[PDB]
């Protein structure tokens, strides 16, 4: 009947989203400023779980330490009113312009040192507050020309950055773990570690692997073509799925950041399927922004449809599953075989396998239809709600 | 003044390539099938070092034993007469229709073994001429629909199709390693392991990593837009760039496979200072197809042309490289200071290093120009061999 | 509650869509060849409501003047016995090796002259079988490098074939129109006419532009990244879309062809939107090729399915226009003050108009809200079938 | 030697070019604002032979009648000092949050008629100031979602929109040219008029489409995946090239404004060749944007950059075409025969003609190469200098 999120759901937004001014490449501002704490009693009406920020979301950038002290305990109190919680934090080392060449990977050393100090000031914060993730997207770590960053050394000084906050973490005794959200382009022309394989590859050459993990974004790995349903599979296959950003994409072109549901709709129910069916148990955090050709009043509007939309896709994937007739197709189809080992017998008993080569028939293999397109046409009535 | 190739250059040809008869998916073949010892003649003329093989290109598919032993010796007198080495070799787990969803992720778990057991055939078979590495381009695993591959499962059966590989090659003693070439799409909607990164980060979970590195392709990182020597960065950064395959493709659309030096050519020039002052030895092989358009001269003069741009490239670049006001560009630019450690010092020194943070100018810092757009001018004039 | 298909809807399908034996570029054929007359029978039984073809699919090449004619009678029996129509029709210029650099626009004179003449020989049997578009698919009209094709010479080409059909057509007085259908790549590198904003440009300069209009596809349009519906909104506003291919797209990549209603959802919701409150009366062509990993079972279980999700879409379609709660959302979102005159009052009043600009109050203006998250939500909830 | 560019290159800037200031959707502008008497100064001293303007660009938005008239004269006296022409104006309906949904498609009707007065009163100004286009970019012409912009009735806004301007001109007895200038997206979801073909097919849908003509961008096409140079060609097939914003962009993904030689390389010879070959006169007008990494030095040697870029190319496209080893290879090509009418000597005759196809010898045809890769390779050599 109806699709009302609760706190339970563990729906997480970045005060920067429904804060999002307008600004774009070509155009001011369409809507005034939110203070944070307005936006936090705004999400909790809605059925929220908590919201997310960047030390420059809360705490403007300059600030001096008895106005930041100010500002974390207006937040505070606003927190405290409403329940709502605060699982993840991050930092801003992309606006301001000594970021331009990156925070982590610019190509001055004092400026490397300075993102550092700013990360390190911020993760302090995270923990007071409760967050038990901090992510990092390196928005401006990249290149738009190819003699300007040597990679090999790039990557030398993103492990160094990474690896020295694990021995701050490790030393201060807190329980935060790391999240780095891949992006493959946009503000660079292209950004190191691109795609959620990257990312991937990269953490296991870090000191302490266990530390770090991935936050995926759908609409970033769709800037590459990618399917982001099989990047997250990949995720989770590798115990890294930390957290995750929700929102949409309509194909490669500039990050759109619609809101979740919107873009690539399949792509999002095969999401949510994956999701639940694996019980992920982080936050279903939204990292949108509202267009800019819309008021307040449109915001909110645009936020509940986030929630609205995974919710109602929750619904149809379960029923989806529980149907006999899809789990019928399913054998049919034969992923049952998939999960089997192909040769849990052994390597020598596999050489020793007249059927496995000699003797295998390659032509009724071949002619067996993998009846995919029943499946996929059952999955399509299933999400339509079209199902006799 | 000129541009010859020598098999010093280590050159080399898949039989594939110059052999592709033009079958595309809207045409006919345009050219008669090559023999695979004309083909090693030719190439052996126009320079190449050696050249590498599909099991199905060198022995017809469905060979008796004898039929068998036959094609190779005549191969063998082909390569003893022209001093052709055989670096690379790599199994045919797509073409035929048993293969239509996949080989070693296929749901049906007696094709599984069949694709397992095809490989290690090939697998004695390049040992036996020589080869160093082997290649596993797994084109038909993926999917066009989301619920007929359960990612999770598929990976589970990718990493012991792997893993029994290496054990096999452990207990025969052979010294060759594996190389997977990752691609993003075609023939499969999405194909596994669609980047380098994907690959990288899959090997960290293989049993015996040593065993396996990446074979990247130009046209494939490109069909996903993704910069290719960043790519190539962070697989020798891994230390896991055991082999590449080299052409060109213009932009994001179906795989063209071009000659190398076509499609993107800075990234070209880019990708070959790269290799070269990164000190890559392995072979510079051409995995391309020249386009049907073309008959039998116009296969071996496009064949030339990938080697030709190569040379051609590799001058650029080393005159770019060595030239005095580049060196300064570099500077002026801080690439030294990229290479610099961030905090040699350590995390404790950073943390009380009151000009990393606190006495931090950041509007002084913000205000330094990179001077990337001279730099890259530079490498623009040398490309075009157009410095006055 | 159901969703069945009846001549009526006016569903057709090419002989080479079922008919699809699974070759691609990697892989032999998964599916012996439909015998033209079975494909018919068996459409027929789905609800379809005819046939289109090449010349090619019905009398295979260099067929005899006498094989020619029973082929014909054959599928004239078939069709006689069935009810089927034959709407459509269209020239094979791309499949013989001849055509391997055109057909109309061929760098050879020679050859441009036997694609005429063998379209032309087609379009009298077509008008023979009752089709009243003729389709023209230029896939070999193109290039892969920039010197092969002088573009302006070869668009003169182009109008000089198209000017000749249009002659011969009006010379036998026969009432068949042509249909351009545009593709930007493959299977060449770059095709011309590549979008169906080129295409509708270029018939502006044929000398009978009425004779010609244009045969969108969703997949093509969505190859170069385009939002189809806004393309077919164009073509129907310059009252030229004659015809139209529907299929699925996954993003920017290959060519996939996928079964309609795959793809992009929510684009087919829009398409369908558009086709129906436009009163598109032409045929609902399915130009789609059921995946090579099925058997003849899963073909027509994918044409069933082509059907099945127009039906479904142009249902929620309609819900979502009769609901006054959207017609309400449209009011609010000013689409009524779209489709009104913006100066019907004229120039000089315009310019005299102080509300206009001297006395426009720009801040008041900018700060209305567009509500279009509010209609998205709307018409996401129509589409999953979820309005309570 | 040397490539040094003087006015008579025609070479010009516009003033937002050199003047961005490095705001992008992250960050914070890195450079303060130019003062275009500044930028008229400097772009005299590099060779610069005009610029062109945005409204908002030389009076700021917003200004009185009497600071309106204080700018321009400013203005005119550096244009007077330096020699620098005006050839090309546009009008900014992109940047004010009015303008949020568009301005001549905005659904708002007194948005509409607002956007019409603002592009009146800067005509006037164009005129004025000397120059012959003014250009048209519907920036904010569009929509990110399907039930907010009615395609049809948009298009109709659109075209009474230019209709009216045309209707102005005529009357003052001006003699300014219009351009529209396509782009697929960004910094709407999807934009009206997506790309060249698309804009022809408009115009010609005009009541006077003699005054409008085309303004391609080179990064814009290649947004879309399109050859640009193919899509110019078409262009000047029509007689719509009336000016041509030159750039460089890395592939699909945000517009990214590098400077001309940047982005794809080869694409920008092919440029080169067909505009000096087709004897295009207009303006070489550059619409890029200083990377944000730079200081002011940076900007002026990117600007110079883009100069050097063109000559250098004019100067290897005219040595290839000069070669008589290419003009054999040319010839080898077919392209001679390209250029031959298919059929002068009319319908009958073709029909007649049994050499057309009775006796046409497809095979023989057939086996012909088409010689395009050494063509090809003949043309790399030239863009690289190394030819022997
Ligand atoms: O496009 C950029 C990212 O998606 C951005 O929102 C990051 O997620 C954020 O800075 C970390 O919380
Ligand atoms: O597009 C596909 C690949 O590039 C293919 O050529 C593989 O490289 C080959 O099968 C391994 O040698
Ligand atoms: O991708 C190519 C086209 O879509 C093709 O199927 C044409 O439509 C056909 O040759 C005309 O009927
Ligand atoms: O990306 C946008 C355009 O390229 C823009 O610069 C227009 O050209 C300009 O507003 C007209 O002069
Ligand atoms: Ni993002
Ligand atoms: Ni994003
Ligand atoms: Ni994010
Ligand atoms: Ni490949
Ligand atoms: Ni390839
Ligand atoms: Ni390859
Ligand atoms: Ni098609
Ligand atoms: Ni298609
Ligand atoms: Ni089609
Ligand atoms: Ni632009
Ligand atoms: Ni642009
Ligand atoms: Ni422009």
């Amino acid at each position: 009947m109806n699709y009302q999120p609760t706190p339970e759901d563990r729906f997480t937004f970045g005060l920067w989203t429904v804060g999002w001014q307008g600004r774009d490449p070509f155009g001011d501002a369409t809507r005034r400023a939110l203070d944070p704490v307005e936006s936090v009693r705004r999400l909790a009406e809605l059925g929220a779980h908590g919201v997310t920020f960047h030390d420059d979301d809360l705490i403007p950038f300059g600030s001096s330490d008895s106005e930041r002290e100010e500002h974390v305990k207006r937040f505070r109190q606003a927190l405290d009113d409403t329940g709502m919680k605060v699982p993840m934090a991050t930092t801003n080392l992309f606006t301001h312009p000594v970021f331009k060449d990156g925070g982590f990977t610019a190509n001055d050393r004092d400026v490397r040192r300075y993102a550092l100090r700013k990360t390190i000031r911020n993760i302090d914060l995270a923990v007071e507050l409760g967050a038990e993730t901090y992510v990092a997207w390196g928005g401006r770590e990249g290149a738009e020309s190819g003699g300007a960053k040597d990679v090999r050394d790039a990557l030398d000084r993103m492990k160094e950055a990474f690896d020295l906050l694990g021995e701050y973490v490790t030393s201060q005794g807190y329980d935060i773990r790391f999240a780095i959200e891949p992006k493959p382009n946009e503000p660079r022309g292209d950004i190191l570690l691109p795609t959620v394989g990257h990312a991937l590859a990269f953490i296991e050459r870090l000191e302490r692997p266990e530390l770090y993990g991935v936050n995926p974004e759908v609409g970033h790995e769709q800037m590459a073509g990618l399917n982001f349903p099989h990047g997250i599979a990949q995720a989770l296959w590798a115990g890294k799925l930390f957290h995750i950003d929700l929102n949409g994409q309509n194909g490669i072109k500039y990050d759109q950041d619609l809101r979740f549901g919107a873009g690539d709709l399949r792509a999002a129910f095969w999401l949510v399927d994956l999701l639940e069916s694996a019980g992920y148990s982080g936050p279903r955090h939204f990292d949108f922004k509202p267009p800019r050709t819309e008021d307040f009043d449109g915001v909110w509007a645009s936020a509940a449809g986030c929630m609205r939309n995974y919710l109602i896709l929750k619904e149809r994937a379960a029923a989806f599953r529980a149907d006999p007739e899809v789990q019928e197709a399913l054998r049919a189809s034969r992923l049952d075989e998939l999960a089997r080992p192909t040769a849990a017998d052994g390597l020598q008993a596999l050489l020793d396998d007249r059927s496995a080569f000699e003797e295998f028939d390659v032509d009724a293999a071949a002619a067996r239809g993998m009846a995919f397109e029943r499946l996929d046409q059952l999955a399509m009535d299933h999400l339509l709600g079209a199902r006799g």
